[PDB]
């Protein structure tokens, strides 16, 4: 039981975006505490609210704008945009604000206020559009921005660039150093499905046998082949299969109810110690449920987790109060 | 130019708490760019947030409930308590989650209503009081719950926690390490006064000549030997000398006034893209205008950042707008 902190880094970084990435790899120990959960099975979470803007996005905005800027996509005089209300935007404002170049986020006028206001302390234009016509009204306004104003900007595309699953080509190189090649099964909710593909096609490199789950709401499973619905687990289920999807990478998919993400999200930080966002509750609950099967015994198995409980205190992730001893929760989501 | 980012960990952590601490030093570039800062001298801030619930409490709650239960002052069957309403609640209540033992935090009822729902989520209980009472309120209450209960309490106590100062010898290694020896100077704004003793306390074993600079609000330089006073710098300015702050380790004090420490934070996150907090807006002034100074050319200068700016979003930190260009907002900030 004795407990060493972290040791000193031994850089110094150049700027905040050489701080993203090197996400630590944490294991669960108050979640998997079941009896169907045998002792030998490992249970990891990758915490990636560790990036400097608290979410697995920062590595999708910084290699978006720096790979645009090597590749002369992105050049002085023109300006960033994206159609975003979420951690995207972020990291957009915060890669934009780095290297010097404005960022244009349009959302509609109902969305967040808070990841409004933090888009905005980057430096960040915002473009509000019409609340009723939500992400397509963003979306018609940016296309109606870059037709007036060709050669202007440079569009993020989050769903349709290959430089975001590239990023997690270095999330996947973690996930193999950090568990010593043991890595049996890697669980990702999918939202623009980057880190699912990325990291898959990465650890596919280097082992073949490597199960890759991929998480999405029960309420809007469309990669399963279901339609899009409304659903509360935020940062997933984007309601269309992006473009930068390679179902041939994915092994399985796992469909998760919004309330039991959130009821997931709840008992991992009373019981562990993780403050974990929504969609984490839906990969770490989908991961659990793997461990249970008894082909799974003994396997190591790594759970991303996106963001951080904190970006969702204005929600109602907290607000349920579960009742029953510990097993007792567990057994509700099992 | 080659952006390189981080390097896998190369370590799978037991729980949580083995995250704490190792955060990074990063260098500052945008905020620097003025005529009477030096190209030689190096400005740094190690950023606190890196901890994994976000601030520099974080190496706090674990080090006082860890060296509790290490020396029997923490045993099974008793609760922690403490009243606070800042970072400290947090990092209790993330140590007591992954330890196993129940956290109690008083605060005024009308405090930090953000910071209430997190340490709820902890399972924390949290001991209400009266909203015009503030903290004098919190800290009567838990003055009557440790009488009355006996032996029941284990108390954080982070202004007289000789813990909390012990802690931030890591803090201090961290900054020795990565700077290869090189650092000349630390700046810290003062809320217990941890960071900036227990930072001197090793470093200065390290190297002679080694310029520590505590930061206080302007408005309440109680440090400085002024009175206390109302000021919006969070997180520091507690209004008196905490017992565990120790003088002589301090070279000198540096008053910011809270207008200024919130435009500071404004730049850093606008030319830096780095989001501080409002005690960070604070120490990286006082650290730009030891830049400055014809004596400090050419040396490395250390400035904690403890929190990251979007545990601020309710405050007017980001209200006020600035208008004008970097050079405008930086020669303001310079101004004297
Ligand atoms: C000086 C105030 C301190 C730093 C703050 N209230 C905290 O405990 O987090």
């Amino acid at each position: 039981e004795q407990i060493s902190i972290s040791s000193p880094r031994k850089r110094i970084y150049h700027n905040i975006l050489e701080t993203i990435g090197g996400t630590p790899l944490v294991e669960l120990h108050g979640v998997t505490e079941h009896p169907r959960i045998k002792k030998g099975t490992r249970i990891l979470v990758k915490l990636e609210y560790f990036n400097p803007m608290s979410s697995v996005k920062d590595r999708v905005g910084f290699n978006i704008v720096y790979q645009a800027i090597k590749d002369g996509r992105l050049k002085p005089g023109m300006e960033i945009i994206e159609s975003t209300s979420g951690n995207t935007g972020i990291a957009l404002c915060q890669a934009g604000a780095v290297f010097g170049y404005r960022v244009n986020i349009a959302m509609p006028s109902t969305m967040s206020v808070e990841r409004q206001m933090i888009m905005k302390a980057f430096g960040a234009e915002l473009i509000l559009t019409e609340g009723k016509k939500g992400m397509p009204g963003a979306i018609e306004e940016v296309n109606k921005m870059i037709k007036e104003n060709p050669g202007k900007y440079f569009v993020a595309n989050q769903f349709g660039n290959p430089d975001n699953t590239a990023a997690h080509h270095y999330t996947a190189n973690e996930i193999w150093e950090d568990t010593d090649g043991e890595v049996d099964i890697v669980v990702s909710a999918v939202g623009t499905s980057g880190t699912v593909i990325g990291v898959a096609e990465k650890l596919k490199e280097k082992k073949k046998g490597i199960k890759i789950i991929a998480v999405e709401p029960e309420e809007s499973a469309v990669l399963e082949g279901k339609a899009k619905g409304p659903h509360g687990i935020q940062g997933i289920g984007a309601g269309f299969i992006p473009d930068i999807y390679k179902k041939e990478f994915v092994d399985e998919i796992i469909p998760i109810k919004t309330q039991d993400a959130w009821k997931m999200a709840r008992a991992v930080v009373k019981y562990d110690g993780i403050m974990c966002g929504m969609s984490s509750g839906a990969a770490i609950l989908a991961g659990l449920k793997e461990a249970e099967k008894p082909e799974n015994e003994g396997k190591t198995i790594v759970i991303i987790v996106p963001s951080c409980g904190e970006r969702y205190l204005s929600t109602d992730l907290y607000k349920i109060k579960d009742e029953g001893t510990k097993i007792q929760i567990l057994d509700s989501l099992l």
